């Protein structure tokens, strides 16, 4: 029973670590995209450049 | 013995996942820095803005 409890605790810790990893990487991607968009808008670059970057990133709604 | 072996396997998986998550964070940060540097260098922003951004990011080497 004690080994079973330890295994269950380890699996729960694994699930928590996976959840935290997912949330942290989601936050990192959000921050990166927000910074990219802010640096894109602050300058007066031609919209072609931002369209090209959006095409290269492959984030088109599907 | 089998429960101990499964505990060992769970610990091995946990450590491997931690290592891969840390390496993925490092790769994401490196790519973000590379892209930000490229965007800053392509434009003619005053070095003051880059210095201010570096100060804000809190990445001063010790």
């Amino acid at each position: 029973k004690k080994k079973d409890d330890e295994i269950q605790d380890l699996k729960r810790k694994i699930e928590e670590m996976s959840a935290e990893f997912a949330k942290m990487l989601k936050d990192t991607l959000d921050k990166m995209q927000e910074r990219i968009e802010m640096v894109q808008w602050d300058s007066d670059t031609d919209p072609q450049m931002m369209k090209r970057l959006k095409d290269m990133t492959g984030l088109s709604n599907n």
